[PDB]
């Protein structure tokens, strides 16, 4: 539905942001940060 089209592209944005962060922390260390990850 015009929903399925924007909440999945809305979700796309943030999950990428999500991603983002996650990869961000895999470059800080991953486990090996100390820091958890962005969840
Ligand atoms: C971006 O585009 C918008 C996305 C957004 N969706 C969400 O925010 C979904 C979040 C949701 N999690 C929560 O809201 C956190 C609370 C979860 C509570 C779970 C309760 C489960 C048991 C309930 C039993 C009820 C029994 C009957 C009572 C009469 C998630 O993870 O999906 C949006 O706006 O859509």
């Amino acid at each position: 539905h015009a929903q399925g089209t924007f909440t999945s592209d809305l979700s796309k944005q943030k999950d990428e942001q999500r991603a983002k962060l996650f990869i961000e922390w895999l470059a800080a260390g991953g486990p090996s940060s100390g820091a958890p990850p962005p969840s």
